[PDB]
């Protein structure tokens, strides 16, 4: 359950996510050693939109549409570690929540 | 700074202690504990500031008070118990700060 991704160093990395379409998401809340960011439905081609939680994170932090796929850019050796999405959508489970474990490597 | 300790009554709420003592400079405020807890924003114009929630354990029991930011949680739980972490994000430097609280629950 706990899916590992690698990253290299001042280069970006995607975490899967890939919502499915019966699903609809509410907000997904990202969160790390902090608060990384929240993110919520966009439009017809708006793509999600982030909000950004903790400064050391601003700037670095992208959705993707529709899989709702959070891209992290600019890696630094501080981003590895466990991060979980808290997937919060319309109907039941109302709550879904994901696990991820970061390394970032230096190349 | 320390962890604070605050204590509980199961049924009922408790209050954290955030204690912004200049509010109109707070952007966005996160709390997070084993699971992410709810955003809070600045109302419209207001006292008072604005609550969403981010996950199904903590829906309708999550109130913030203006102009402060302290946090209750209502209808307590013992699942409620433990740490919880505040990243309070602000206008000027050093643009984000973090509050660490235990919450200890107790019998009704």
């Amino acid at each position: 359950e706990i899916f590992t991704v690698n990253g290299i160093l001042g280069e970006s990395v995607t975490f899967p996510v890939n919502i499915q379409e019966p699903r609809q998401v509410k907000i997904i809340a990202w969160t790390s050693k902090t608060s990384v960011a929240y993110v919520t439905p966009g439009d017809s081609e708006t793509a999600p939109v982030v909000t950004v939680t903790h400064r050391n994170y601003y700037e670095r932090i992208h959705a993707l549409g529709p899989n709702y796929n959070l891209v992290i850019s600019d890696l630094r050796m501080e981003d590895a570690g466990d991060y979980k999405a808290d997937i919060n959508t319309q109907a039941d489970p109302y709550t879904t929540t994901k696990r991820y474990n970061l390394q970032i490597y230096r190349r």
